[PDB]
């Protein structure tokens, strides 16, 4: 019944707690082994049930009528992305009493979530993505040509891994190549709200609500950009994902409000590339630690999907979403009360020893690989099949050209409790 001990709680709740994976994952592990379902009571944050166990992540996510993302009928009464209390108070001042700062899927509950998700559900299905595979492969090959041309010493993140997923999504989305640097800069602002090296110049960086001010400022910039794109595609439809979303109409034949398109566009323009980049960079880091794995996958390219799945499990770049209990609920001998918030720790679920043998080992021979890196339930990642296709295609084209990866300098992670992973991975590559 006791609260989680303060230093374990802070390690997971505070963005600074995620600056180094070793103490973070040790805190995950301490909870899974000693307090698998406890409440973190960190100063400046609401109390949070920390959902650390794989089974409990599934139990919560499969019950959206009990555990809401946005607050149920009181729309925007829960922030699905953990802000501090001061930040949620900033947002309630900005919006007028609620936290629904985007109309994007994470903020929605059923049935609204189901209606909006159905706009793009079919586009994202694996069979409907096959038509993009050749364009993806041409983009991978061009990115690899530049890697070979630039020589063996580089930052595998900022000088390689970031560009391929961004070009893929912007090409499919319909954003011109000259706008990629702007989308990359706003993505860094968006996922860097609490990172000391990613602060915007137009917000008070040291204010208690700084991250929330940066989140809002970045969204306003994305809205200004996407307003032009929505109007453009409504006026002149094209065969791109921007058009599918911009022209979408509800069951009465009326356009969805423009903010619904902007929500899709923010998600596609940020998570649509950043997570794939993180997973690719994490894969390279693991191939440096496990050179026998690189040798094996060059020997059998049919192992590439297994390598992708184990990179997703280990990297798990999307760290959490929050839920709120709409009624009292008992789980794992604990009494969650109506109104209590939950933090879904996907990275911890992915290390649960009840599910994965030697969960901290990089083992591509987990078959099936039961990872929960894409979450679960009706909110399960819509982009999962595009991410797995892009990572497969890039590795099929890249690994033949790599004999060895060496990490030659200190890796750096984005300091976030939300969408993280590497921002820097200095390497020495040996080309074949
Ligand atoms: C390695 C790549 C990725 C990982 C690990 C990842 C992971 C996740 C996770 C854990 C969630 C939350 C699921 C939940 O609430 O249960 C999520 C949601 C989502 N992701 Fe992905 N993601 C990846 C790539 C992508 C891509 C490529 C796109 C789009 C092109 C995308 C779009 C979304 C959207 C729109 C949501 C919100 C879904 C909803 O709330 O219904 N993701 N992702
Ligand atoms: C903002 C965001 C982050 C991760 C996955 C999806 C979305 Cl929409």
């Amino acid at each position: 019944t006791a609260a989680i001990p303060d230093e374990i709680a802070r390690q997971i709740v505070l963005p600074e707690g995620h600056k180094d994976n070793v103490p973070l994952f040790e805190a995950y592990r301490w909870l899974r082994e000693n307090q698998p379902l406890g409440q973190a009571r960190v100063e400046g944050y609401d109390p949070l049930w920390l959902i650390t166990k794989y089974a409990d992540l599934m139990e919560v996510e499969r019950q959206p009528q009990i555990f809401a993302a946005g607050g149920g009928e009181d729309k925007g009464s829960n922030n699905p992305i953990l802000a501090n209390q001061a930040g949620d108070e900033f947002t309630r001042q900005l919006l007028g009493g609620n936290l629904r700062i985007l109309d994007a899927l994470p903020y929605l509950d059923q049935p609204e979530h189901s209606v909006v998700k159905d706009v793009a559900f079919d586009w994202f299905r694996p069979a409907n993505l096959k038509k993009w595979e050749d364009r993806i492969r041409e983009t991978a090959r061009a990115s690899i040509d530049r890697l070979l041309a630039g020589g063996p010493d580089l930052d595998a993140v900022q000088e390689f891994a970031v560009f391929f997923p961004l070009r893929v999504i912007m090409s499919l989305f319909g954003v011109p190549e000259e706008d990629e640097p702007r989308m990359m800069a706003l993505t860094q602002d968006f996922f860097g709200v609490a990172d000391p090296d990613a602060q915007r110049d137009d917000i008070e960086a040291l204010s208690p609500d700084a991250a929330a001010q940066q989140w809002a400022a970045t969204i306003a910039d994305f809205y200004a950009y996407f307003d032009v794109l929505v109007e453009s595609r409504r006026a002149e439809p094209r065969d791109d994902l921007a058009t599918l979303i911009a022209v979408a109409k509800d069951e009465n034949g009326e356009y969805f409000p423009k903010t619904f398109a902007y929500g899709w566009f923010v998600a596609i323009a940020t998570a649509g590339h950043d997570t794939t980049a993180s997973t690719l960079a994490g894969c390279l880091q693991s191939l440096a630690a496990h050179p026998e794995v690189l040798d094996r996958v060059k020997g059998d390219p049919d192992l590439i999907p297994d390598l992708v799945n184990e990179s997703l499990r280990i990297v798990s770049p999307v760290k959490h979403f929050t839920r709120v209990a709409l009624q009292d609920y008992e789980m794992r001998g604990q009494k969650i009360k109506a109104g209590d918030r939950l933090m879904l720790l996907f990275q911890s679920g992915n290390r649960d020893a009840e599910v994965f043998d030697r969960p901290d080992d990089f083992d591509i021979d987990r078959r099936p690989n039961k990872h929960i890196a894409f979450g679960y339930g009706p909110h399960m990642c819509i982009g999962q099949h595009l991410a797995k296709l892009e990572l497969k295609v890039m590795l099929q084209e890249l690994l033949p050209h790599l004999e060895r990866v060496e990490v030659s300098g200190e890796p750096k992670l984005i300091q976030t409790n939300f969408v993280g992973g590497l921002r820097k991975l200095p390497v020495h590559l040996t080309f074949s």
